[PDB]
């Protein structure tokens, strides 16, 4: 038993839920929440200036370290730091950005990096700013993850479209 409450179950490990990720951290206080990061951890908008905003751009501090450290990550990589304020850890993803012209076929290894987690609070990856079906980001999800993933959709309308397209 876990603190989730009001996701709707699509399969064996994944639930989604309209939802604010941002909210839903901050409520449930997860060990693993999922950043839709870059690869130079530049958190400007979308999921991760959301994420990032609400702790104050402690996480933009931290990852500006980790860059300097550690160079970029790799598109369908990751990378383990601190959840701040909303989580015990934030896993920091990078899937393919579709305005970028990145290979899609990456969305498949960006999501294999949360089997190394047994539950996560993520949002679905290569979505909004990223440029990629949303409908497609959540197959290849349901197709990949094998530990149990809460999807927080921000979009109401979109929710009720994944919901109701969902095989
Ligand atoms: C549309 C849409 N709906 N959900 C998402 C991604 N997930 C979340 N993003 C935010 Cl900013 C807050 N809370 C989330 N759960 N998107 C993508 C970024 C454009």
């Amino acid at each position: 038993v876990n603190s989730f409450s009001g996701y709707l179950k699509l399969t064996d490990n994944v639930y989604i839920k309209n939802a604010d990720i941002v909210e839903e951290a901050k409520k449930v206080k997860p060990t693993v929440v999922v950043n839709a990061a870059n690869v130079y951890l530049k958190h400007g908008g979308g999921v991760a200036g959301a994420l990032n905003k609400a702790t104050n751009n402690a996480m933009q501090v931290e990852s500006d370290d980790y860059i300097a450290t550690n160079g970029p990550l790799k598109v369908g990589g990751s990378c383990v730091l601190s959840g701040h304020n909303l989580a015990k850890h934030c896993l920091h993803v990078v899937g393919p950005n579709v305005n970028k012209g990145e290979d899609i076929q990456l969305l498949k290894s960006a999501y294999e990096n949360f089997n190394q987690h047994e539950v996560l609070l993520a949002p679905l990856l290569s979505a909004g700013i990223f440029g990629a079906d949303p409908i497609h980001s959540l197959r290849v999800c349901v197709d990949t993850v094998r530990t149990n993933v809460y999807l927080a959709v921000f979009d109401k309308n979109l929710y009720d479209k994944l919901v109701s397209s969902f095989l």
